[PDB]
């Protein structure tokens, strides 16, 4: 069996996936069983099969590559190889065979694109795809356990001391590396991460980018509209599309229903569609309110729901170790070509 | 000046309605509240709350509607039969051909051919016509698609009180939502009830038998009817989201010519009732809690498409108790006013 490491531990996703995979371990390491803590070092890789990285962007810049030089695969959580043409971005369901390829890092993908691409492939692969036009609901877990905090401390302000939401204190949202702070509690915040240089924010541009390389069509036209609301797990997506040729309605639910790792839930006579609530704690992405523009001959809407650190973040990273263990890549990279 | 009439005026509705009169210009002479013997405010004077019927119009030049449907089609026709122009809140005669659906901003003209009902529309869709209405007078309109991000305080004052409830249920008892009991959200008049803290309900209305809701098919049918142009194409999704006052939303449109977004920003600027924010250099955009108290429509994140060389996306948010209902109605009252469109009508096209 595989020796497995976590790094960034401190992370409890990544382990909770973990101990209910298929993946045969034989010994755990974090860089019902007590488990010391290892300093993350550029030697603290060896006789490592695996590694997960949950830290940050730095950590895995560092790190990643002695990682790969000492015999390991990483699959990295976050966004600085991903637009790497050497490291593949992979959802299991939509480009597994992107793996083949790999030289020893693995990127996940962004969390709100990872949902969409589960939802959208099925269509893809039946009717094709020629336009994303995405409206996103992001929960605030996004931005990390200090955002959690901070909303439900605001929310606690209105609710119980009787402060007026514009008058809120707050530290972090709707970004940690921006100079100005706003209140989400009751709010809608139409920015994650920071502007680019075109006037979408980088969120919606990792949107555009990663959807392009994840299936491996430049000509997919995506562009994005990325908000904050007051959820603190599960990002909601309301997305247009337009394919290549009709997809009937029927047919649609139909592949998406089919589709591993998506669930149809979509019953309105019952008043039945994905919400955020009911898709906490679950790995699965959940698909709904499907219907045809109203001229628009080949546009359809959709409602999409998934918990954005399960199959947006650590579930997606280890299903990646479990498909690389499937295909039989977990093992040393020749050359070496990261620095 | 004018006797003017508030249908409703016990509501949290009805309250929106007298404040926004209060700070009107309209001349007004004698002030009449109607609902189904107790007293409220108008300014410095306490008003007697008379009872909505059949003969209660009478001497009434303007009656601002600000209760339910029921109310509008049983009382409404009434009002026309004794001289009165009434300004309707609910969605019961917006489709109605005799019956001009304005935003003064935008078709002001419609109202010069009133029967004596003019029809607010629907606040979601109100705020959008502000914001796209100086874009489409210079540049065309071909499509819109809208997601919007919609408060609660647009279901009623039951639907507010729910919200805070069930977030105090879990923030103060420790209550996971998925455990919380809902009586109202997403729809009072709907079978089943879910939680709205920390969710998001892709519901708003009822569902229509092609399975867009009601509340997203009168963001179609009226803008339409608004801007007179069956051929613009619009496709909408409403969302309900923990948010107590203010409507976002996002705005994609595709321009009938190429609209540079330095011009399209200006001319929003100068629009009357739109308000540009948008700066993100200095994370300058519209946020709900920011609109909550304002009559104006703010818009920002404008951008071009990424690919459609005429597409265009916005961020529209406005106060959907006041440019999105009760400010609209007073605006229109003061726009007949203003175009000298206070007078009762010859003949009735309503019926009784």
């Amino acid at each position: 069996g595989y020796t497995v490491a976590v790094v960034g531990a401190t992370g409890a996703q990544m382990i909770k996936m973990l101990e209910e995979s298929t993946l045969p371990i034989d010994k755990i390491r974090y860089l019902d069983q007590d488990i010391t803590i290892e300093e993350t070092t550029e030697t603290a890789f060896e006789g490592v099969d695996i590694a997960l990285f949950s830290a940050g962007s730095s950590t895995s810049a560092k790190y990643a590559p002695y990682a790969v030089k000492a015999g390991v695969v990483v699959v990295d959580n976050t966004s600085y190889f991903r637009q790497n043409p050497d490291v593949p971005l992979v959802v299991p369901e939509v480009n597994a065979h992107a793996l083949d390829a790999h030289n020893g890092i693995i990127a996940c993908p962004n969390c709100s694109t990872i949902q969409m691409m589960v939802a959208l492939e099925p269509v893809r692969q039946k009717w094709g795809l020629d336009r994303i036009i995405v409206s996103t609901y992001q929960a605030v877990s996004g931005a990390g356990m200090g955002a959690i905090l901070e909303t439900q401390r605001e929310l606690r302000e209105v609710l119980n001391d009787g402060v007026k939401p514009c008058d809120l204190h707050a530290e972090i949202l709707p970004s940690g590396g921006d100079k100005k702070h706003y209140p989400i509690a009751f709010n809608a915040l139409p920015q994650i991460d920071v502007f680019t240089d075109n006037d979408y924010t980088y969120e919606e541009m990792k949107m555009t980018k990663e959807t392009k390389k994840i299936m491996e069509d430049d000509s997919i036209a995506v562009s994005a509209t990325c908000v904050r609301i007051p959820v603190l797990s599960a990002h909601s997506e309301s997305v247009y599309i337009e394919t290549k040729e009709v997809a009937p309605i029927e047919e649609v639910k139909a592949a998406i229903a089919a589709f591993p790792g998506a669930v149809l839930e979509d019953d309105v006579a019952h008043q039945i569609y994905p919400q955020a609530i009911n898709a906490v704690g679950s790995r699965d992405t959940f698909v709904g309110r499907i219907r045809k523009d109203l001229d628009a001959e080949k546009g359809i809407h959709m409602w999409v729901v998934s918990d954005n650190l399960l199959k947006g973040a650590a579930w997606n990273s280890v299903q990646i170790a479990e498909t690389l263990h499937e295909r039989g890549l977990v093992r040393p990279t020749a050359e070496l070509k990261f620095e």
